């Protein structure tokens, strides 16, 4: 036998060991559209109606961006697009009410409630109206029946909506 020292600049005493890291996707929509019915007078929503392409979903990330086009996410080649409409609004106070409507995603349609938060109603720069006011709530990927073949352990079943608006009145 014959002894050997270590040449400590070309060894590697190494590991390699697997762990789980939960994180948020988070995610817009480049291109939708939106018609908005509100009375400043009495803190009501009358009317509200959104469309959303999907094809312009943003989750910063291009390959997962097409990705949730597929057949296994969206399908947008045959459901473009995601509409919410709304049935129902119940005031709560001026800043804060509860709106009830049909959200219909890759031809799965459920009612949902948001949470409205009227976050400030004014006469602008030009002495025409603008509103700010946030629509948020929780959905189940289960309730639609949605991206089904993705287990609720890798994929939560929950997504948290968030709908930012500034918004001017019309004509």
């Amino acid at each position: 036998m014959k002894e050997y020292t270590l040449d400590k600049a070309h060894t590697d005493v190494g590991f390699k060991i697997k762990h789980l890291q939960i994180s948020n996707v988070k995610g817009n929509f480049k291109d939708y559209s939106a018609v908005i019915d509100f009375d400043p007078a009495s803190a009501e929503f009358k009317k509200l109606d959104v469309t959303i392409k999907i094809a312009s979903v943003n989750t910063e990330n291009q390959t997962r961006d097409n990705h949730l086009q597929q057949d296994d996410f969206f399908k947008a080649k045959k459901y473009p697009d995601m509409t919410f409409t709304m049935k129902k609004y119940e005031k709560i106070d001026n800043e804060k009410g509860k709106m009830t409507g049909t959200l219909t995603i890759a031809g799965v349609s459920k009612d949902i409630v948001l949470d409205a938060e009227i976050g400030g109603v004014a006469k602008g720069k030009d002495g025409k109206e603008k509103i700010g006011f946030s629509l948020n709530g929780k959905i189940k990927r289960s309730d639609f029946k949605f991206a089904t073949s993705t287990s609720t352990i890798t994929l939560s079943d929950d997504i948290n909506l968030c709908i930012e608006v500034e918004a001017n009145e019309k004509e």
